[PDB]
């Protein structure tokens, strides 16, 4: 899909069996995802915004249904306001920007 | 131009004579830049990001030159960690996420 952005870029994903939406977001080095059930170890992590610093756990490793495309790789999970795919997946979907 | 998402989107925009770098943010509904002196009446306003909240200072109709190419648009200036393009101005140079 080609997507312009006069409106924010959600698209479908699908995670442990369960569904939600999340922002595209070529800002994001990493993808963040509001609390969840993921199973499994985790690591502690923080990551900075805007406004500062949220506290997050990481998840490696977990597969993630973009758009009906399979990828795998880390997920942090915590409280976010918005769900978001950050470039270590938007990599893995082929996503660019074209301008 | 194309552009893949192995490393961070930065372009290179010039505004009210100044140089910098910001990142092309589909996550972002709005342009914010670091501290600069543009001249002209602003508006307060807070921004809400992952962290929380930051206070900013909003201006209107302004011109900014993203990669040589023209648009104007709403800046918000202030304490941000980095310098972001978002999708008032993205829209203003055809900019689309493709995957
Ligand atoms: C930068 C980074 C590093 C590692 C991991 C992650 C997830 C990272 O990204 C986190 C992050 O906040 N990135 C921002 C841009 C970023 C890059 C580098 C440093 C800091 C930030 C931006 O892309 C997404 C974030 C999402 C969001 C948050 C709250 C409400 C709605 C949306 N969007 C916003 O904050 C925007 C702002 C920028 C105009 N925003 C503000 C309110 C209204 N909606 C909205 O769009």
């Amino acid at each position: 899909p080609q997507i312009t952005l006069w409106q924010r870029p959600f698209v479908t994903v699908k995670i442990a069996g369960q569904l939600m939406e999340a922002l595209l977001d070529t800002g994001a080095d990493d993808t963040i995802l509001e609390e969840m059930s993921l199973p499994g170890r985790w690591t502690p992590k923080v990551v900075g915004g805007i406004g500062g610093f949220m506290k997050v756990r990481q998840y490696d490793q977990i597969l993630v249904e973009i758009c009906g495309h399979k990828v795998i790789g880390t997920v942090l999970v915590g409280p976010t306001p918005a769900n978001i795919i950050g470039r270590n997946l938007l990599t893995q979907i082929g996503c660019t920007l074209n301008f």
